[PDB]
């Protein structure tokens, strides 16, 4: 990221900035032609007395006084308006494309840094480009005001004091340039500080479990501790700065003076010598302020959001454009030679060669033992990563050709280790629906056998389950995320490991008489049990990411394909 | 929160201040007294030839610019290094702070807002107060310096000069008591916008399944749009603040003149009269800023960290205070007649009257049906949460009087749903320990079943499961948190549905053999299975909070007590 795309963010705001420096200028006149009129008035009392030509100019000392502060204060109020503005753009046009990755991205960055770039640095680089652009307008019209002067008390003496800004600007960037480099690396070693205090307070009761939740707040520390040595630095390097310009000031102060002798003595009066010096003090106030941090900040900015800057262009690696919707789906699934292997982890193949298909409204089971890829076969099915080789059909049309906003609306999934949201329960199974009716969301609370509980509960339907729904036993939060996927009607449906996974070995059963034995579905029951998987319409044991067997229960408990070894130790 | 206890967190750094102070006195003095010596030496050069008699007088100019340098660079950077300072002492005892809490706290502040708070609002506070007590020192010493200037002009008009200070901080006191009221109703907006944030990052996987990761962005917006609303007000004031004050700097302008006259016609000089009022425009550039912001500032912060000052004073509703680690404990658990009844819910009661035992060196299950209290036996036994009625035992003496650094290194656990964290295997097997060798960690990974798979990754013992696990299948997170269970060899061993949750059946059962069967621990297996529970040394079937039958397997089969219509669908 370099300067002049910082400055493209702020481009809506021109009409704001323009207001802003035009009630800036008449901030300055009014502060400039105060004195002159001020004596003008001061004589006229003098003259004669008060109270007949005092008012008659006393007048253009208050008009400039009331027209100077509101000035002053309009101004204020648009700096503070469009630091805002920036904000809120800033912020916003991270998240909308912090939230379009491809999966295989969130597994790479924890959430604890996340949410430090787009808490922290887009309130830093918020901050920075409000302040050094509120400072360079003041600066480049005290400078105009002052330099007029330089020149009607000479024409030679002034091309010196320009002598010294070219040379206060090769130093005011060399540190624009250092303190890039440092400014990013304390937004950086400032989150790895914050994965640590999220990654903590998110697993509180686990971390507790074990007694060190009081050593896990001495880590925290000793992640601060390294945003100091990089905060020590960032003073020397501060400090060092004003003695590198003070001392050039100082120089082109010493100069001006012996150059300023000569002309005393033969051409200029000692009384202009003197006071070519009182506004000179000025231009030094200045040369450094208006082109010495104004240029430091503006690079310290383009610091703190050189990451910012990468998330908002990062380009995601698995576009989804297809609007093949159609409007009466079979439900016929087909894995056609499949072959994957993840991102982070790219040297083992988790399914090889994968070749199966289920048929429309059957419940095709899908077991293996524990290690094999079996929910591998649920993140593809649902396009979150991509394939190696192959391609998984859905009524014939690769799912890849699917509107990626209606194949996840005719496709449902229990995930593993369901995750509810810190909402309502009448507000968690419709999630993805918009106001869908509460007579469908009882309808479809009593299939999954909620019912029975959620009106126990001290509010009903309206109780609330946080963060992550622990606050509902392991069993009542599988019969809330099996109503939050039937609650759509979808013809296609997965039910990952989570189906029974947790129920009390009579609730599984009241469910399956209803989940698709009643309706038409295409159901695809992941388990471990041979409970649920026993009256399955089909099986298909793989292993190892290899299907073996493609057999119904008792056509393949007969002959020993992996299948029969599974359930013997459960067969008592 | 007060402004004192404000201030009161900046005492250790005193000696900084006053070295600061000192600094920026000598700095204030240089710059004053630079154009006297300046005109002192430009007349004593321009009277004789300047060749060799100018440097006996530029001496002290150059001496005097070189201190000023010197002074100012000092000063800004041991203000840059007191305000890091400040702020990683607050964010480190805040969260030292929050991180010692009982655990219904954490059930009732979502882990968003806990980290928006501690970030953004510790870099506000800190950043506020070291802006402001940088500029109110500045403006005392300026308004020390041009207050003696003016009173050597006059005795009399400078007591009206004065007479308006009272009024522009009368004013400066009304907008730092509405200032305050809002700039924390921004922080507690701005921070109810990064739960919105933090909630759809950390679980992408499942609000994706749903196609409304787009829509999710929408609601982000809408909350930020009501930061923008405050963000306006907090202009609106600002900009509604200078015009108060600029206004009260006038009427003491214009009554500084009709004064200024009745004396300059009788007994002051004209010339006086018109010096006495640049002098003057620089105290009401001071009177409006060294007590006008400087005291709107001090009073932001204070509204900033209005909550966080409520974090570090909040006093923990259960404290652990007992220490009593024996070195031979026996493991012998009891209930005795218990209670319970959590705090989110304080309407119904989980258990009642509950009582049972674990015998020394048995595995004693523990079954129910799905939505009776059995974890909530659970959080009980590692003193969680606060009994009402009754007591828990461990080998005689309740748990509360037990080191609670040594109870939970006794008292192992496998939580229902486990959480991993993002670290290497070897580094997460061995969670709480200190550097335990690395051949215990592989005799303990056996144990579990997991060495098997373990040996196979791409990088063995070394690799990485981030974010909760999430990148190990669902049952191999199980044989992880077994493992990091059975290398402390506790006395007490607590598996709430590990074994049986995810495992394939085959190693289901190699685990079931080695974990208590070959040494001494005292087991308690939860579990919905009826393989777990078949030979363990007694059942406790409990429902909707009341233990019913207390019987071994076979002895509890005969009499239909509601088990042996729970195992009834599985006994195929
Ligand atoms: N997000 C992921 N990134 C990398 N590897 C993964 C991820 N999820 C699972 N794996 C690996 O894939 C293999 C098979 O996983 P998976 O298909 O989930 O097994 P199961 O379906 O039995 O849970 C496992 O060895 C696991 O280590
Ligand atoms: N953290 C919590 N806060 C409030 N209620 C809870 C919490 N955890 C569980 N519950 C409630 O307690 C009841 C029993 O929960 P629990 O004992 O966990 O059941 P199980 O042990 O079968 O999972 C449930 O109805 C559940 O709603
Ligand atoms: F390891 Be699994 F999700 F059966
Ligand atoms: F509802 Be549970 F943890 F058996
Ligand atoms: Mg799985
Ligand atoms: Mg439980």
């Amino acid at each position: 990221a370099t300067l002049q795309k910082l400055l493209s963010y702020t481009k809506p705001d021109v009409a704001f900035l323009v207001a802003a420096s035009f009630f800036l200028i008449v901030a300055a006149l009014g502060e400039t032609f105060l004195p002159y009129y001020t004596g003008r008035a001061i004589d006229s009392i003098v003259i004669q007395k008060s109270m007949d030509q005092f008012t008659t100019a006393v007048v253009v000392v208050c008009l400039l006084a009331i027209g100077s502060s509101l000035a002053a204060g309009i101004r204020g109020g648009i700096f503070t308006l469009v630091f805002a503005r920036l904000n809120i753009r800033l912020r916003n046009c991270l998240f909308r494309s912090l939230v379009s990755q491809e999966t295989s991205f969130f597994d790479e960055n924890r959430t604890g840094d996340l949410i430090s770039r787009l808490t922290s640095d887009t309130t830093m680089v918020s901050d920075l480009v409000s302040q050094n652009i509120n400072i360079f307008l003041r600066n480049t019209v005290k400078v105009t005001g002052v330099v007029v002067f330089m020149f009607s008390l000479s024409w030679q003496l002034s091309l010196v004091t320009f002598m010294g800004f070219p040379i206060i600007m090769m130093v005011s960037n060399i540190y624009g340039k250092y303190y890039k480099r440092l400014s990013k690396e304390v937004q950086s070693a400032l989150a790895r500080a914050s994965t640590t205090a999220e990654e903590t307070i998110s697993a509180m009761k686990t971390v507790r479990s074990f007694a060190n939740e009081e050593e896990e707040a001495e880590v925290f520390l000793r992640k601060l501790q390294q945003v100091y040595k990089l905060n020590r630095k960032e003073a020397a390097a501060y400090m060092s700065y004003v003695w590198g310009s003070g001392l050039t000031l100082l120089v082109v102060q010493v100069s001006i003076l012996y150059y300023g002798g000569h002309l005393v003595i033969s051409g200029q009066m000692s009384s202009g010598n003197l006071i070519a010096f009182i506004i000179y003090e000025f231009v030094l106030g200045d040369c450094m302020e208006s082109v010495g941090s104004v240029y430091s900040g503006l690079m310290q900015g383009v610091g703190a959001a050189e990451k910012v800057f990468e998330f908002i262009d990062r380009q995601p690696t698995m576009v989804h454009d297809g609007s093949l919707a159609p409007d009466h789906l079979e439900g016929r699934v087909d894995f056609e030679n499949v072959t994957f292997t993840y991102r982070t982890r790219p040297h083992t193949q988790v399914l090889q060669n994968v070749s199966f298909s289920l048929s429309p409204g059957k419940v095709t089971a899908l077991v293996g033992p524990s290690g094999s890829g079996k929910s591998s076969c649920v993140n593809i099915l649902e396009n979150f990563y991509p394939l190696q080789g192959g391609r998984v059909l859905l009524d014939g049309k690769p799912i890849g050709a699917y509107d990626h906003k209606y194949l996840h609306r005719v496709i449902s999934l229990v995930s593993q280790e369901p995750v509810l949201f810190a909402r309502s329960i009448t507000d968690n199974i419709s999630y993805g629906l918009p106001t869908v009716p509460f007579e469908m969301v009882v309808e479809a609370a009593q299939k999954a056998n909620a019912h029975g509980f959620i009106m126990e509960l001290q509010d009903g339907y309206s109780t609330e389950t946080g963060e992550k729904g622990a606050q509902l036993s392991g069993g009542q939060k599988q019969r809330v995320a099996m109503a939050r996927a039937l609650v759509r009607n979808p013809p296609v449906l997965i039910l990952d490991e989570a189906t029974s996974a947790l129920d009390a070995e009579s609730e599984y059963l009241i469910q399956q008489a209803i989940h698709g034995n009643l309706q038409r579905h295409t159901v695809l029951i992941i388990a471990h049990r041979l409970s649920t998987v026993e009256r399955a319409h089909l099986i298909v044991v793989l292993d190892k990411g290899r299907v073996v067997q493609q057999g119904t229960h008792q056509q393949l408990l007969a002959q020993g394909g992996l299948y029969a070894k599974l359930v013997q130790r459960q067969m008592l």
